[PDB]
């Protein structure tokens, strides 16, 4: 599994594209999935999160090396399925999958499986503390972003 591993970006989030969706949706046995569903007002939500979604990788990256977590992202309109498969019928969505149950892992699928999803609005689009917090707590990390 270190191909998916070695598709963080530079910023360490993973592109979700109509290719690799059905491989990644599967996601990575003992990995969280951090999975941001977006589209580039709603569309400014959805880029204003996206510098909070960064800034909390970046600090998680940073400060929770070990933690087993992939940030994904996806634009809704590149993988259309992730639309279907998730039933999606507006953006943006900050979903967080937990790792699968080792037993569970083969049926594990982003379109099934349980998922936490962060309260995402304008009011705290730009809202790191919050957002850090929150993966912090599913995570089971202790993190400090730069926020005050």
């Amino acid at each position: 599994i270190d191909d998916i591993l070695q598709l963080k970006d530079d910023t360490g989030v993973i592109t979700v594209t109509a290719d690799n969706y059905p491989l990644l949706s599967r996601g990575v046995p003992g990995y969280f999935n951090i999975l941001y569903i977006t589209m580039r007002m709603s569309c400014q939500l959805c880029h204003d999160f996206e510098k909070t979604y960064h800034a909390v990788a970046d600090v998680i990256r940073s400060q929770a090396p070990q933690s087993l977590n992939l940030f994904f992202t996806v634009d809704v309109n590149e993988v259309p399925q992730l639309v279907k498969d998730l039933k999606l019928q507006n953006v943006p969505h900050l979903v967080v999958y937990p790792p699968a149950e080792s037993n569970k892992q083969s049926q594990f699928e982003w379109k099934t499986s349980p998922f936490y999803q962060y309260s995402l609005v304008p009011e705290n689009a730009e809202n790191t503390l919050q957002f850090g917090d929150f993966l912090a707590k599913i995570l089971n990390i202790s993190i400090t972003v730069p926020q005050f």
